[PDB]
């Protein structure tokens, strides 16, 4: 009705190696579907990489429902992004954060929306988010892509 349900996963065979992600995106009464496979990468960087994809994706300005069971971007959104900003996106050492790169992408995106997350626990209950799983698994195994921000 002027909302966006979007739900993500993503995730690597073995770490580091092959990854991919699944999302969906329900934007009226008609889904869609993203996902891909990358060479080498991370868990940490799939899940982060799902939920940028789908933000992406909206060509306006949306009142979303993101889910997703990450703990890293959880985490990330929750507790450490404010801070990272104000040290200019560096730990106390003066290295750039890890996967800034993604990072900064989450939260140029996160500003072209009215988010509201749902962090999901298991797949159980959780049929679009196990979907995402599937999805993630099986373009891992058919991996394309390069992840290039990845060190």
């Amino acid at each position: 009705l002027k909302q966006v349900e979007i739900f993500t996963d993503g995730s690597c065979l073995g770490n580091p190696g092959p990854g991919g992600y699944g999302a969906i995106l329900r934007y009226r009464g008609r889904e869609k579907t993203f996902s891909a496979g990358y060479t080498r990468t991370t868990n940490n960087r799939m899940e982060l990489m799902a939920a940028i994809v789908a933000l992406e994706a909206l060509k306006e300005h949306c009142e979303v429902i993101l889910s997703t069971d990450s703990q890293y971007v959880r985490q990330g959104i929750t507790q450490w992004i404010h801070n990272w900003k104000k040290r200019g996106w560096k730990t106390a050492d003066k290295k750039p954060v890890k996967n800034v790169d993604l990072w900064q992408r989450l939260d140029a995106a996160l500003g072209q929306h009215q988010i509201k997350w749902e962090w999901v626990k298991g797949h159980a209950g959780h049929p679009e988010n196990e979907r995402c799983d599937e999805l993630a698994r099986a373009a891992a195994m058919n991996p394309t892509l390069e992840d290039t921000g990845y060190q």
